[PDB]
């Protein structure tokens, strides 16, 4: 009978979180005397895994009588965290008892799924043709590996930057992605979109979207004009304001820098492009001033003259 062997035959394990991981290991002389151990890293602070004579291991279960051999091991419900190399070890009996021989090491390596991408724009508001930042967000899957990208309406944008970190060694990874975006009059009803790819994921990609409406603004164009009016003494002064987003809009008619009424919109028309429309009128050398302020911003005005 040859000396005692302990047989590690998987160099490398590969489970999906949640799940349960089975370590194999054999012995094969049942001498000399003494208990199979399982840790976890090797040397300076190695990890006890499963004590075959004593203590409560409620996640560690045996996978196979006194000339037992098998002493392979299930460990439910895999995290991240349980990733790394476990060594499958003979003690001799003893108080206490030694160590033996030391199998060769299972490496194991845990999939996680990416979280959902989460997509920020920018604090403020901008106006069309200005270059707004978006940020995307996932965090904690393993592999490393992974595919972002980024779409405006459907079209994949190409200016972005990407990071995954750590760029070290670890057992979850998080990836961080800048785009640099466009803003048109027509993207009230627009949408971007931070698309990831992973190996843990079944075909369909993780998406994260934002809606370009909580990011633009669209100035209102004002227009000041005088109607006829039946009675006399009397003329309808009218201000248009037009196409504007979002829908904050408070309105003062100013007569020669004398505040005649203050107004907020309030039932207000809408076009194709998601923008409102809204008038207000009046029934009147005078100066008759239409003056706006569009979602806290600074007012803009027309001013007109009587006939
Ligand atoms: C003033 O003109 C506007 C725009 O046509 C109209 O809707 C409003 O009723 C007019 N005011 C009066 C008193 O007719």
């Amino acid at each position: 009978e040859e000396e005692l062997q302990v047989i590690q035959p998987d160099k490398s394990v590969s489970v999906a979180a949640g799940e349960s991981a089975i370590l194999h290991c054999t012995v094969t002389s049942l001498i000399p005397v003494g208990p199979i151990q399982w840790f976890r890293g090797a040397g300076p602070a190695r990890e006890l895994i499963y004590n075959q004579k004593e203590g409560h291991f409620p996640r560690v279960t045996t996978v196979s009588k006194r000339e037992n051999m098998d002493f392979s091991i299930s460990i439910s419900n895999i995290t991240p965290a349980d990733a790394g190399t476990y060594y499958c070890v003979k003690f001799r009996k003893g108080s206490p008892d030694t160590e033996f021989k030391s199998g060769a090491g299972t490496e194991l390596s845990v999939r996680a799924k990416p979280s959902a991408p989460v997509v920020s724009g920018p604090a403020a508001r901008a106006t069309p043709q200005h270059t707004v930042s978006f940020t995307c967000e996932s965090h904690g899957f393993s592999p490393r590996d992974i595919t972002l990208k980024w779409f405006k309406n459907g079209n994949e944008l190409s200016d972005f930057q990407t990071n995954v970190d750590p760029v070290g060694e670890s057992v979850s990874y998080s990836i961080h992605s800048t785009a640099k975006v466009v803003l048109t009059r027509e993207d009230v009803h627009s949408q971007v979109i931070c698309e990831v790819a992973h190996v843990t994921l079944q075909g369909d990609p993780l998406r994260g979207t934002a809606n370009l409406s909580e990011t633009i603004r669209v100035p209102p164009t004002l227009e000041v004009t005088q109607q006829p009016v039946r009675a006399e003494n009397q003329v309808n002064v009218t201000c248009q304001v037009r196409k504007f987003y979002p829908q904050r809009l408070q309105l003062t008619w100013l007569e020669n820098g004398n505040v005649s009424r203050t107004e907020t919109a309030s039932t207000v028309t809408e076009n194709k492009d998601g923008t409102y429309n809204w008038m207000s009128w009046l029934l009147v050398d005078v100066k008759l001033t239409c003056q706006v302020e569009h979602d806290g911003q600074p007012a803009v005005s027309k001013s007109h003259d009587l006939k």
